[PDB]
């Protein structure tokens, strides 16, 4: 899986920088965040505190839906990604 390994990387990379480079952001409450999505595809917004979804959603991992104010991985791969990884 080329692909999949691009959003693998795609995912353990951005979570290095969270964990080593971005003081504004727990790493531990970004892989909380991202756990969530391992029992359910598609959530309500309020699942994830704002700072965290608004970051994940800068960096390509998660879609908000405004009409339904939900939050999905950005794709499947994303998603597949973080169930292997999470």
């Amino acid at each position: 899986e080329t692909k999949l390994e691009e959003e693998r990387n795609h995912l353990e990379e951005l979570l290095e920088k969270v964990e080593e480079d971005y003081e504004g952001i727990n790493y531990d409450e970004v892989l909380e965040a991202l756990k969530l999505f391992k029992d359910n595809y598609e959530l309500p917004k309020s699942k994830i505190k704002r700072k965290i979804r608004i970051f994940l959603i800068k960096e390509n991992i998660l879609f908000l839906n405004p009409q339904k104010g939900t939050l999905k991985p950005q794709s499947y791969l994303v998603w597949n990604a973080i169930k292997r990884m999470l």
